């Protein structure tokens, strides 16, 4: 005591100290932290159906908005989920989401905190549709410095500030569609900003456990974690691409994600695996929901600065973030209007 229980592979657990937990992370191992829960097909459209509408919404994306939000978000000393910094950064992000909702005038759209047993709350923004079939867009809002998690500097600009501002800007543009804002889409859309991802997927485990216990009908979940770093790709002489993960994800949903990238982005896809417990999509998968995951690059070309003080906004390519904004908008809109899910 304190003893943390980690799940490193299906049905395989290890009891560790907190220091050993961060040492595992530093070696590249991921896991679910299951300390508090110690014993714990959908067919998609074959092609895009709303190309004219989505192409017009894409013209409203503004890459200056990514940097306007990411700069002050990264100025929190860290956004560590067990720190008062992480409570304050979540409250700040909640205020930014609320400013977008209030300025849209969309009567039924809300954001609410999801409480956890640590100071940093997750955030869920909801766009009600005509049915409770739900499409989820996710990113994690916490950051960590693995050499000193509680008090170490962690700007978290790429990991995962980039994903946060990607889906926040897609959320803003979605609310400019009159039918979506009025609640007339056949399906409900939610934007999730997960707390405590760096501690072992703590916030997304809580959310999808509760959704499963309440029989929430999640028809698709897309996670984005690190959407901004292209220098590794360009240094290697490789084509700028959207990375698509192929393990711990739903195969049909991943095929649909590639349809979305082919239709709405101007760069190609590149497949990789990233292992067990890799990001918050793994929590959706664990609790039985179909999930997919996109990120910045091919395997091994991602930011080498993550989990340190050097994960700064100067490493982020906002033209690449814009490509992820386009795919987020297309994924959300096409599935919001997929009445056969
Ligand atoms: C959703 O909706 C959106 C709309 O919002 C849809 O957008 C459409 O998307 C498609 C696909 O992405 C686009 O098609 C592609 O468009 C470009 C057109 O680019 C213009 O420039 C060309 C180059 O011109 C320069 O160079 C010439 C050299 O001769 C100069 O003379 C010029 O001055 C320029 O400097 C130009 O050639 C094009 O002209 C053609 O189109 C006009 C407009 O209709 C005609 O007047 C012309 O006569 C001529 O037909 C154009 O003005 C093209 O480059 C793409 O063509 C390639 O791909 C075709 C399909 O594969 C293929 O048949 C062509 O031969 C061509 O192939 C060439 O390129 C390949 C690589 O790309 C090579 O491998 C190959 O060897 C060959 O060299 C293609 O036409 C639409 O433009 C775009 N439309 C709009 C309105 O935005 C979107 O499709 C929708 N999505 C869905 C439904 O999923
Ligand atoms: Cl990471
Ligand atoms: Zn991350
Ligand atoms: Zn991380």
């Amino acid at each position: 005591d304190d003893q943390y229980v980690l799940e490193l592979a299906p049905g395989q657990t290890k009891v560790v100290t907190e220091a050993e937990k961060w040492a595992l992370r530093a070696e590249g191992k991921r896991f679910f932290d299951i300390t508090e829960r110690a014993s714990s097909a959908v067919t998609y459209p074959d092609s895009v159906q709303h190309n004219e509408t989505v192409q017009n919404l894409i013209k409203s994306l503004d890459k200056k908005n990514f940097e306007t939000v990411l700069q002050p978000f990264s100025e929190f000393h860290n956004r560590y989920y067990k720190s008062d910094n992480g409570k304050k950064s979540s409250e700040w992000l909640q205020g930014k989401i609320q400013e977008i909702i209030s300025a849209s005038g969309a009567k039924g759209v809300t954001v609410e905190p999801f409480k956890h047993s640590f100071p940093q709350s997750s955030l869920i923004a909801k766009i009600p549709g005509k049915s409770d079939k739900t499409i989820v867009l996710g990113a994690h809002q916490d950051s960590i410095n693995l050499d000193s998690p509680s008090e170490g500097r962690a700007p978290g600009a790429d990991d995962d500030g980039s994903g946060v501002v990607t889906i926040l800007e897609a959320f803003r543009v979605l609310l400019t569609d009159e039918k979506v804002a009025a609640g007339e889409a056949p399906n409900t859309v939610e934007f999730h900003f997960y707390a405590g991802e760096e501690g072992g997927l703590l916030g997304s485990q809580d959310i999808f456990e509760q959704y499963s216990q309440k029989s929430r009908d999640v028809k698709a979940m897309l996670q984005q974690d690190m959407t901004g770093y292209t220098k590794g790709t360009t240094d290697a002489g490789k084509p700028e691409s959207i990375g698509i993960i192929t393990d711990n994800v739903d195969e049909n949903l991943t095929k649909f994600l590639k349809v979305i990238v082919d239709a709405y982005c101007t760069i190609p896809t590149v497949d990789s695996k990233c292992g067990y417990g890799c990001s918050d999509h793994a929590s959706a998968t664990k609790y039985g929901y179909p999930a997919a995951f996109a990120f910045e690059s091919a395997f091994g070309d991602d930011s080498p600065y993550i989990h340190s003080a050097d994960d700064t906004i100067e490493t982020v390519n906002f033209d690449h973030v814009l490509q992820h904004g386009r795919l987020t908008l297309g994924f959300a809109y096409e599935l919001a209007f997929a009445d056969s899910l």
